[PDB]
């Protein structure tokens, strides 16, 4: 009585855990196309002077093709133009202010300084003095990102994701998009869960984080694609499950370099002088993470499960 | 009789499926060097005027170092020079043609338009009128890629692939290239299946897709490296198997952004005006996919297989 | 007697190999921030003339953001300025020297040549003659990298690594850095093995390879992050293990393209002529490899182990 029930329960553990099947890791390749533009009219303070930042930003202006299953979209920026190699006083900071030449030692390097000191204490503005350095001059300001993200419209951008997956051992290949589907759609958790077209603001709403806040100083968001794939015939299902998870740590600590931002350089020549424009770029990197398991009935696996089950059979008969 | 045969068959399932061994996922790192150049003499129509595109393209002109186990080779391009921020009529399309100002609404954005409308209907050429937009002017043409790919010689290029793999649990490391091998070789399915030097046209012949067709509008090809690795001593083999699979979907639908292409921007300054050159790049991205399993005799695994087998022993004795 | 001992030993194989638990592959995302600068005063020979290379190199000058779980740091460079499309004699090499026009065939391409020949034998310097080619002129020298790496200070640079990992099946996420930790630290094998801050020279000392030697011609180093993660409650541990392994092959053979180096192009316009500056970049690419296994008690797994163990029970009783 109880033994045929132990057998039916163990068989349930077979069918549910799909141990008659063999599991094979998935192979994924990703291709994304970003669509959308943003118009930028804003007022940014450079060196204590108000300035008007106005420009139209298209695809080539705020992104470049994905590498390593991840793409980036710039949302804010601080542009420092005209840097040329030379000597200049470092930007005023608690570390950089100097009372006299004794505070500056030639050759000193600081993790928060972009230049090597010359050992002299010189004026920056009025009577405030900082330590003179040798680097790209003038030094970029120690200034916060614009309070509204210059590319605030970034949440309205649209990312199109095409994912190809293969299982070599089972020799089975399929793609994220099935042929003949109505591509004109915006992904929704319930209305269009197979629609590959994503809107960034929708993504940030799913994970619960406000897009604008992350867009001011950048972040790392993650798009997850699950593939529970069954290859039997008696039952079949091998389609993706889109989830969204915010990857960045959200420390908000000046020591841990919070948000996502980097220093992009644009070199040129002017008046027979080598010059550089340093752009501090703030944006959200999207990591596309694909993980899948493919099961297909293996005779050896089913026989091994049977082998672990008939021992519980005999021993179960001994236990009663 | 039949029972010793069931034992020999189960032992065959052991030796064949290598269950006395433990399986460990592979760790891969890739390094590719692309060699080859292409001379380009062609005739391309810009704004209804015939032009001569002539130039020599070396490594730095059509590729950049691999990131994320994938490298790209440009094969075709459409170059739009002199773009500067301003107001211009959008390029004539079924969506962009306007009969009067009522058709243009200020601030409108279109997925196929690269600019924000100003709300005015202005002439583009002759009496044909399109909606005026605010963006990088003039707008790139809506034009097909050159009928012969400008970099048609791309199939003759040579990619050299060096792959390092490690198994941490077994502490075993090996590389794609064994020391002392004759590197001067071109990979062939039978003549040189271990030769790492690949020719792109050969790759496209293996997968059966014509190189030129894909090169006109770009594509995503995939190089697969298999590692069936055995670590025992009684038998040993741990070398790669090169296969080739075309990753792109080949939709050929204007709604799904077919082929592989992106918008690359080159910013400069001219006559004290901020200017931009937009190059639409068409090329084949090669994804190097490495997947391997490393087996090495584990006593616990063999004992567990024995444990599943002796139950089939006793129960098998009961079945007769 | 011996049978209860076989049971205690098999139970030891259970607890040690953690087969009551289920193993799940790890999901990793990486974010690195490189800090440090380098001052460069050196003397490099261009075209047989001594020159002084002097410049200050910050983050934007020697690196760009990581893609595909790997970042690059330039350590040496050879800069060829002023290239424009045209005809020039190829640089003197055993392959390129020509006695007369019969040695040059028009349209010939060489794996070590950057241009297509025109079929004429012309002088390069004095009476030495090479084959005239059509390419970016003049051709970059066939010259060794500077004997001291121009960016020798690269070993003093600091890489900060933040790693996020997730197990979907168990729904458990954790990050490389625990909240509240003293970030100001330099990683040491024993003193600070959890400290994420790495120094490149320390990395190269751990693997035993001198930083400078690799920095002259570039290399591929690999940072490994292990995650042995236990999710039970009766015992718990899920933290990373940092190891370092040198990925490049160290062939030192001119045929196999040794070290890590690539050709980076900077296009500009001068005197109404399209021009290019070709920089041969030498540096160390760091591949961040994250691999982890997450175990959590699965009832079906423990029951399957029991099923393989009770058969060894009965059969063991038969063996005595
Ligand atoms: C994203 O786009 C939507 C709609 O295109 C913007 O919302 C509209 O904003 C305009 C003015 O900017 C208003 O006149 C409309 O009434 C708004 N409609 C809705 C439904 O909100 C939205 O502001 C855009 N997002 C960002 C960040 O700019
Ligand atoms: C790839 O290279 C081969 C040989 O270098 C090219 O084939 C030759 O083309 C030339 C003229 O271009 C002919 O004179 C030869 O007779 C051809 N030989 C062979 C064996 O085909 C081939 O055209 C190149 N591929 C591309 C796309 O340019
Ligand atoms: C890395 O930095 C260290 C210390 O900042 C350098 O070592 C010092 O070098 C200076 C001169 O360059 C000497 O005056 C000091 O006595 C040295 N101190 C120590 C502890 O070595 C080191 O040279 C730098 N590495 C490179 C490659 O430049
Ligand atoms: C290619 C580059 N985009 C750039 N876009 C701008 C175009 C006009 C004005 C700008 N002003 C400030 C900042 C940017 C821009 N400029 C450069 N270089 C880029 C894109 C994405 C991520 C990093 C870098
Ligand atoms: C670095 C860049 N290559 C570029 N190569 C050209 C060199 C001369 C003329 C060209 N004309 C049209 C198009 C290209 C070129 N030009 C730029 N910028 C590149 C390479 C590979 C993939 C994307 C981009
Ligand atoms: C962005 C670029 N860095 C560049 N840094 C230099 C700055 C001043 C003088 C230089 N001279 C020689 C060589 C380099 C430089 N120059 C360019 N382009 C780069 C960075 C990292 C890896 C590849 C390329
Ligand atoms: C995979 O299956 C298809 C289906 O017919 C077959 O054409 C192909 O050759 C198979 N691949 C391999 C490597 O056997
Ligand atoms: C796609 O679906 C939308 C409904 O959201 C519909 O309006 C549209 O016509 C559909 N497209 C096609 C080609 O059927
Ligand atoms: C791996 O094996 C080699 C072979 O001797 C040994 O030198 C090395 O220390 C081993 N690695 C570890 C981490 O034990
Ligand atoms: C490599 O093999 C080729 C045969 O295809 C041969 O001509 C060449 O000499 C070999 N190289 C060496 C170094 O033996
Ligand atoms: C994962 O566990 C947390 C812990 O409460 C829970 O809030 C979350 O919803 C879980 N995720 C899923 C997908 O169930
Ligand atoms: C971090 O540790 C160092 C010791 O190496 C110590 O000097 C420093 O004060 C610590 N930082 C904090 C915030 O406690």
């Amino acid at each position: 009585i109880f033994h045929a029930l132990v057998f039916s329960y163990i068989s349930f553990a077979l069918i549910s855990d799909k141990r008659y099947q063999k599991k094979e890791p998935l192979i994924s390749s990703v291709h994304t196309k970003v669509k959308g533009i943003a118009e930028v009219k804003a007022e940014i303070l450079e060196n204590g002077m108000k300035k008007m930042v106005s420009g139209v930003f298209d695809t080539a202006d705020y992104t470049f093709p994905l590498q390593g299953n991840s793409f980036f979209v710039m949302t804010n920026f601080i542009k420092t133009e005209g840097q040329q190699q030379g000597l200049c006083p470092d930007f005023p900071t608690a570390r950089t202010i100097c009372s006299s030449d004794r505070g500056c030692k030639k050759g000193r390097m600081d993790p928060q300084s972009k230049g090597i000191q010359t050992g002299r204490c010189v004026v920056y503005k009025e009577r405030l003095k900082t330590c003179e350095v040798s680097a790209w001059c003038p030094i970029e300001e120690v200034k916060d990102a614009p309070r509204p993200a210059l590319l605030n419209s970034a949440e309205n951008f649209t990312v199109l994701i095409k994912n190809n997956i293969d299982f070599p051992g089972h020799n089975y290949t399929t793609r994220n998009i099935l042929p003949g589907v109505n591509i004109t759609c915006t992904f929704h958790k319930t209305q269009n869960p197979q629609c590959p077209i994503f809107r960034l603001g929708d993504i940030f709403q799913e994970t619960g984080d406000s897009f604008s806040d992350v867009a001011i100083q950048g972040g790392i968001m993650g798009i997850e694609i699950y593939w529970d794939c069954n290859l039997d015939g008696w039952f079949h299902h091998c389609r993706p499950k889109y989830s969204f998870r915010r990857l960045d740590d959200k420390t908000t600590s000046e020591s841990l370099y919070p948000g996502y931002n980097f220093r992009y350089a644009k070199y040129y020549k002017e008046n027979n002088v080598e010059k550089r424009t340093l752009i501090k770029v703030f944006g959200i990197r999207f990591d596309i993470l694909v993980f899948g398991t493919g099961g297909k009935f293996n005779v050896i696996q089913l026989a091994v499960y049977i082998g672990s089950v008939i021992s519980y059979f005999g021993l179960a008969t001994v236990f009663i």
